[PDB]
């Protein structure tokens, strides 16, 4: 069923930090947070792979973790 809009609803098209809206035409990007802070992870990008890194102090987060909140 996945995940539909609060708006246009139809189907978000969720990818890593990002969800386009397929059938609606829109674009929405995403924000990933650490579930413990509720503040951004730090994006570490290393070209190839990226990884996500509580800023505060609890580790690295897996985007299978992280809170992607409405940006
Ligand atoms: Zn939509
Ligand atoms: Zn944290």
């Amino acid at each position: 069923m996945e995940l539909h809009c609060p708006q246009c609803q139809h189907v978000l098209d969720q990818d890593n930090g990002h969800a386009r809206c397929r059938s609606c035409g829109e674009f929405i990007e995403m924000k990933a947070l650490c579930p413990d802070c509720h503040q951004p992870l730090q994006v570490l990008k290393a070209c190839g792979a990226v990884d996500y890194f509580c800023q505060h102090g609890h580790g690295l987060i897996s985007k299978k973790r992280v809170e992607f909140v409405l940006a």
